[PDB]
């Protein structure tokens, strides 16, 4: 028998879980007296696909919200201690988060050849200096990449830099949030905006990624594109909506807008904030890629990652200049993205990612962004009509989420998803399939994870539906604890928080860093219906280890987000 | 009952101990050391009473000696029906958990953003000149000053900051070179870390050759309060004395400097990526022209006027480096003088033989809260380069003496802990032998807790173990040195690990002001009792939430880290050591 929790512990009012891995009822002990506080029942769950982890018992102890620390037991099996307490993981992990991202700088010898990196295939060089190593085990830099399988391109560097100032936005009118906080956040935040401006071209595009082909060599550093897991170069660099320009747009354009908020006047300054010229910088990218986007994608096609990346930019765009044609922009890409929601034969409005529905989007950093960019959107969006139809169709998307996730025995909470393989047919799944349009990738997918937990607070602000709100905020706190160690290998993916923290290659001195997150937990290698973790087979492979334990930028910005979402609504009952 | 370890665990080979706190009237008269994987109780131990210790009224304690367990795993402490937590048993442990979370909190700790902005046009204090003194790192998780060294007012208290941090990182850099396990991605960090370091120095040489003391903002966290000063007292009054003096880290600066220089002699600076050369002659000029302008200088620059132990420390340190990166005659003649005047420091009278003395005829002892550790390590640098047989061996004599003695006050009293105790002074007291350095001292109010000193000390034992030629004492200062460790990492009577993001209890400073711990930080950790001396206290409940008063526990402050560090570099490698 053993007892899963939360490793850190439970937001006070939050929905409260423990899962019992046995082949009774529950105590919660008070840490403090020793003595037994509330005694719960088991509720049995079945297997799980074939993750063969045996019979669980959920034991829900939501109604607790006492501060303090406390353990689980049952019969004699006691989990470990975790905390209840308001503001939790932004009062324990936040600040960790901050200096995982300072400590990923790119800076000394990578900083000095990123002055005067070469564009592939031509002998011209730039200088494309600042941002971070996008990766425990990567040096290179990147908007995104997977670009030439059209339908996988994560929003890498440029996500960071929009998660930070929404977060920045979000603590403005948070009182127990001190001045040097939104110091350092705004700090990392116009750090990424200014690499951002550094990556964009004369000509208006940005540049797609600085890769040196994972050699960590100064001289192989290079603006490119890559394809394969082998890594092959190309000329193709010119980054579409949906190849990381689009968020890389909307977070220019956020950043503008910063005087706006009474913090920027109050706290510590020094020069000024170059306020037009990331205006300028997103306006300009934008209109360049009205005229050129097609041609910067490899199949010449958008698809609903444009959509949403672009609906992003138009609305930041809208938010700070007022000017009617970024609304009638924004309105544009609105109506193509809900366009993105279909039905067919196994679910009721799940999202396509192509034009017919034939081939599903899912997505393993970026998940809730679709819904996510339609809340953005429903902030502007003043036609009464409009908004009616909107809140509709965002509506339905949530639904899909708890209901999918919901199909089938999920003790943990694990959000599922409808995707599809190259050779295979429509299905939902717990894990992203492993034979999709890269021919090798898939991973961890703790962003997407945290992506998810920040769509599903998001909504509290944003839909009317109290059921469903519910359900999210149900649904937002499974997800956290899975990411925090209440999964099926009792693994904490937050490093220097809870335990058994993964590390990547500490033995060739690519060590995981403190306050970051890693990809984390995937279906099995031979057995996609199985749960792996560092699976025995492979766990010495370099070729194919990074899957589970290297930690990826995206992971830690959209967790940051994630947990400033839940601070928001952590007084949302 | 309660079952203290180290909450990492223990370096595979030499000394290990658990304590056990438990009633007087304990029946129970052994241990088990329980394997974890199997619960089989792998070795049987018994327990040795330690007694009560000084006032801090902890009760009765029992050590537990298990260091004839070699066997790598995961183990715990059994007594009767009390388990201490588990502990991992690995070579190289610390610095195969440690090392790179330290990196990734200095490279967290780098002075940038709006800070940054300011010190490239920072004012110099009293003119209206200003100096571009861009980047180093803020010195505490609640300071972003940057200091060589501060507490110059009080004379003998300067403690090496910024400085330090360097020469500790090009230290552990050297030392690291021929260990094979060491990955050149790992050199990458180190040396980024130590010349970026090593840059700041640069930037803080004024052209005369003399380096500026401290930036500094009155702790306010303003940009436009930052200054080139140096200041006094708790309210932070700011003057115009700003020239460092050897004592006030210029010292270690120019050792760091011609360390530096130096980092082209080692086939790794080849072997990793480049991206251009190292400035070697930019540094190696800087510490010549920093060192011959002190030679001319330094009593100017020093409050009272008169050097003291911890000029001849410090400026030992720099001429052993410029010896050794220039090899010319003239710094083994200058470091032969200091070495000399060093020595002449260790001094006997009717408490200890062979103690330290700050000052010229042994009334005031030298203790120093973050690098007590140092004369001998200066001594240890010096005998590296010593050709001359006979300054070797009386140098020798005088090191010996030296760490016998740290090892004869520790021993002094109850000590269950191992914690490394000093001679001290009051300003207002009588010489005697303490754990924690004395409240009453010529600053007027700072005493802190003593993590930096505690690592420089564990430095200076295991350095001791390739300098030394005396086995029986190598042996005692391995055991002190491990002790020590335990220290630090939570083998201590608040059961707390002071290296953040590792073991249990790890304390903040003042989160909810937006002032928090780092991850791979050390915070400065436990003192005596605020009001009762010959206690011990960390956040005592009378000051917890007292910020004039909090910041002497809890706060994390750079030399704590870059100590450790070097500690942990010379532990890893002498963990052969037979
Ligand atoms: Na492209
Ligand atoms: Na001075």
């Amino acid at each position: 028998m053993q007892l899963l929790t939360n490793h850190l512990g439970y937001e006070r009012l939050g929905a409260k879980q423990a899962i019992l891995q046995a082949q009774h009822h529950a105590d919660i002990i008070c840490c403090q007296s020793g003595q037994s506080i509330m005694q719960l029942p088991l509720q049995a769950c079945g297997p799980v696909a074939q993750w063969h982890i045996g019979d669980t018992y959920s034991i829900d102890f939501t109604a607790l919200n006492i501060c303090g620390d406390y353990r689980i037991r049952v019969g004699d099996t006691e989990s470990a201690s975790f905390c209840v307490a308001e503001g939790l993981l932004m009062q324990n992990t936040f600040s960790d988060v901050l200096h995982y991202f300072k400590s990923q700088r790119c800076s000394g010898i990578y900083e000095c050849a990123d002055k005067k990196v070469p564009l592939f295939g031509t002998n011209e060089t730039v200088d494309v200096h600042g941002g971070w190593y996008d990766a425990s085990g990567d040096v290179s830099k990147y908007f995104s990449h997977l670009s030439y399988g059209n339908y996988l391109n994560p929003q890498q560097t440029p996500m960071v830099v929009w998660n930070m100032l929404t977060a920045y936005e979000v603590l403005e009118d948070e009182e127990s949030i001190a001045d040097f906080t939104r110091v350092r956040l705004v700090e990392e935040a116009l750090y990424g905006a200014d690499f951002l401006l550094r990556m964009q071209h004369p000509q208006g595009y940005f540049y797609m990624t600085v890769f040196d082909k994972w050699s960590k060599s100064t001289e192989q550093r290079e603006v490119c594109a890559f394809s394969t897991q082998d890594g092959h170069k190309s000329a193709d660099y010119q980054a579409g909506f949906r190849q990381g320009a689009g968020v890389a747009i909307a977070a220019l354009a956020a950043a503008s807008r910063l005087s706006n908020l009474a913090s920027t006047s109050r706290i510590p300054q020094c020069g000024d904030i170059k306020a037009d010229t990331y205006l300028e910088a997103a306006k300009k990218g934008y209109w360049h890629l009205k005229e050129m986007n097609h041609q910067y994608l490899d199949n010449g096609k958008e698809n609903i990652i444009d959509e949403y990346c672009a609906l992003l930019a138009s609305v930041e765009l809208y938010r700070s200049t007022q000017e009617n044609n970024f609304l009638a922009e924004a309105r544009m890409w609105a109506d193509k993205l809900m366009a993105r929601q279909m039905s067919d034969h196994n679910f009721a409005h799940y999202w396509a990612a192509n034009d017919d529905g034939s081939r599903p989007y899912f997505h393993a950093a970026e998940a809730g962004l679709p819904a996510i960019a339609l809340m953005q959107y429903l902030q502007i969006e003043t036609h009464a009509q409009r908004a009616e139809q909107c809140q509709s169709v965002l509506l339905n998307a949530l639904n899909f989420e708890l209901s999918i996730t919901h199909e089938v025995n999920n003790p943990f909470g694990y959000p599922r998803q409808y995707t599809k393989a190259v050779n295979g047919d429509k299905q939902s799944a717990f894990f992203m399939p492993h034979d999709n349009e890269t021919g090798y990738w898939w991973q961890g997918e703790n962003a997407r994870i945290a992506s998810l937990i920040t769509m599903a607070y998001m909504a509290q602000n944003t839909i009317n539906d109290n059921e469903i709100k519910s359900q999210l905020m149900i649904y937002a706190h499974r997800l956290t604890d899975w990411i925090l160690g209440l999964n099926p290998f009792d693994m904490c993916m937050l490093d220097g928080h809870g335990r058994n923290n993964p590390d990547y290659l500490p033995e060739l001195g690519f060590s995981n860093a403190k306050g970051g997150v890693c990809n984390g937990i995937t279906s099995g290698f031979e057995n996609e219906q199985g749960i792996a973790f560092k699976p025995e087979k492979q766990k010495d492979d370099m070729l194919q280890n990074w899957r589970w334990g290297e930690q990826w930028i995206p992971h830690g910005a959209w967790y940051l987000l994630a947990i400033t979402m839940q601070f928001k609504e952590r007084n949302h009952v």
